[PDB]
């Protein structure tokens, strides 16, 4: 860790047939998350070859900023009711080397 922001990459895999529903739900996260204190990056992407695979690339000033993100309304709304849309969520935590 450090003065270096925390980078998070979330690889989210939709259940077969549910890519469009999951994209709708993930897109809702972006604007409010980008506005949050300490949010240095919050970008949504879709895999080039499998429509069911999405990637959120996030940078947070520190752990406290990330912890606050998970208590937000938008973040908890994503949690509320979407579990059947999901096959897998991988969360990678990482720091830039400079």
């Amino acid at each position: 860790h450090m003065s270096t922001p925390l980078t998070l990459i979330a690889t989210i895999t939709a259940a077969p047939g549910h890519a469009e529903a999951l994209e709708r739900e993930l897109r809702a996260l972006v604007a409010p998350s980008r506005a949050e204190a300490g949010c240095l990056q919050y970008d949504l992407h879709q895999d080039r070859h499998d429509s069911h695979l999405f990637y959120m690339i996030e940078q947070w000033r520190d752990d406290a900023a990330l912890e606050r993100h998970q208590n937000t309304e938008h973040f908890l709304r994503f949690s509320r009711g979407n579990e059947a849309l999901l096959q897998n969520v991988k969360i990678d935590q990482l720091y830039r080397l400079a």
